[PDB]
């Protein structure tokens, strides 16, 4: 946390394009995982569907145990279902909360990354200009030097001394120029690097640091949805009151007493011929 | 108590008329069951596959890959994998069980099948036995009906050899008394098959029904039990999967997570060192 090593590296150059970088790769985590969350919830979604639908299909009718268990078994797996559109919804909030995110920090990164280049691309042509006219300047000086050795005359004329004079006059303005442009060049730079660049790397830092614990606690999330969701039906299916376990219903059925009951209830009949024949003669 | 098929309306019921003989129904009935059953949890576990297929398929097709939480999402996204291990286990589970009670209904089909059949040749065999009967009789009562005809007849007839009332008289009663011992034995034969069919066969019969439809609906709830305790042993085992009897739960990874640290060590690991050839600064010196 801000150590000098630290304070050393975030005072150069390639920091602004490293951590900007670094920041890409988390938005590129927070997407992945988005992508990750809809196709989960999505097939989830399917699962859910389709259980809920299939049971409400057979001994959906309204007299025997056996017939009645099964109806409520498949009752069971209807509360599962259940119980897992309340996580699918989960993830779905999740999922919304993670794009919007994402949306926000993209543009943010986007917005702070123009303005470090236009910033960092005035100074450095700022530097290119100065520079330029730092050549231009010591061209002529390097000309007047050669004016001053194996040579013959020359006391020369009007012409040479108005050349002189003239190349003085130009030299003084190239100086001047050359001066003022190197301290302006000097003086953006400076307040680049003192104020501008350390302010940015710590709001890139700032953002970083803020997607990274907002999408890691968006994972904690997930997980203790997933354990929810799994724990839940777990007591769905075996609710520790055994009367409402569903071996439970699956241990009570009976055959025997529904077999006397259908006969029992027949007694409550048919001739079916076999009706014998009677011996009578007739003298 | 058991014997409860022992009691009084139940034992007059089975002892009754071929009503009881309703026990197939009932077995058709029990079969039903069965099938329904199976076209169940056909589509249980056809959906069950297809849930599974899409999780592992779904789970494997992203990081697969240097931070935490890549690492750790990844080992989540593991977690997922395990699920649609253990949910493969309890679809085995299912179609083994669909097999069985296949099976089940294929023999429990033939058997009512067979018993059926029999019972109703025996019936029917008790049937003509009356039938017949009942022939020998309208025969003897035609026969008689023609002497007691006749002999409103005051003159003779020639025929086989020649003549009379009193011959007719003698050969038609001849004819009656062969008529009415036919008559009679066609009738005991049909009421001895008929008893005998009561008393000894039916009563089997109803049995082996009553025994097969048992037999088939406690199967078929013994079952209904290993259903409930494949769902069981799945969700406990997922249950189990997600948090281990561990250090490598799912809270465990997703509550680790390095964030600060590993950013220091992204900065710290920068440490030549690229400098900007751009951002040289520019010195003024003047010239003699
Ligand atoms: O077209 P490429 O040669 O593949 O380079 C692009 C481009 O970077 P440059 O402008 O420096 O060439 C993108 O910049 P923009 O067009 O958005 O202004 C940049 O996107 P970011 O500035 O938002 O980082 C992107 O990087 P990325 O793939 O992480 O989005 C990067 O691609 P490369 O990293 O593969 O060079
Ligand atoms: O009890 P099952 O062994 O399964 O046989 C029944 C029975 O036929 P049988 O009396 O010849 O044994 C039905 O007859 P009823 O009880 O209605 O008098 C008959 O019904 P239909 O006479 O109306 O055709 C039905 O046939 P289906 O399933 O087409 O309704 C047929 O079942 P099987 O064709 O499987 O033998």
């Amino acid at each position: 946390f801000s150590t000098p090593e630290i304070k050393k590296v975030l005072n150069s150059d390639v920091a602004i394009n490293a951590l900007l970088s670094r920041l890409k790769q988390s938005l590129l985590t927070c997407e992945e995982f988005m992508k990750f969350i809809r196709k989960k919830y999505a097939f989830e979604e399917e699962h859910v569907q389709e259980l809920s639908k299939q049971y409400k299909h057979f001994f959906n009718i309204q007299n025997s145990s056996l017939k009645k268990m099964i109806h409520e078994v498949l009752g069971f797996d209807g509360k599962m279902a259940q119980v897992k559109q309340s996580y699918i919804t989960a993830l779905q909030k999740m999922y919304s909360e993670i794009s919007s995110l994402l949306l926000t920090m993209t543009k943010l990164r986007k917005s702070v990354k123009e303005n470090s280049k236009r910033l960092e691309k005035d100074v450095s042509d700022a530097i290119h200009s100065a520079e330029k006219a730092q050549s231009r300047y010591n061209s002529l000086c390097q000309d007047w030097d050669k004016l001053r050795k194996t040579k013959l005359t020359l006391r020369g004329s009007k012409t040479t001394k108005e050349q002189e004079e003239e190349l003085l006059r130009k030299i003084d303005n190239a100086d001047l120029e050359y001066k003022q442009k190197v301290d302006h060049s000097n003086s953006l730079r400076n307040t680049f690097i003192t104020k501008e660049r350390p302010r940015i790397v710590q709001e890139l830092k700032d953002l970083i640091l803020e997607i990274d614990t907002a999408m890691t606690i968006q994972l904690q999330k997930y997980t203790i949805w997933t354990e929810n969701l799994v724990l839940n039906t777990g007591v769905t299916i075996s609710p520790l009151d055994s009367t409402k376990s569903m071996k439970s219903f699956a241990g009570s059925v009976s055959n025997e007493r529904d077999l006397y009951s259908f006969l029992n209830k027949y007694n409550q009949l048919i001739n079916k011929n076999l009706i014998p024949v009677s011996y009578k003669k007739h003298p």
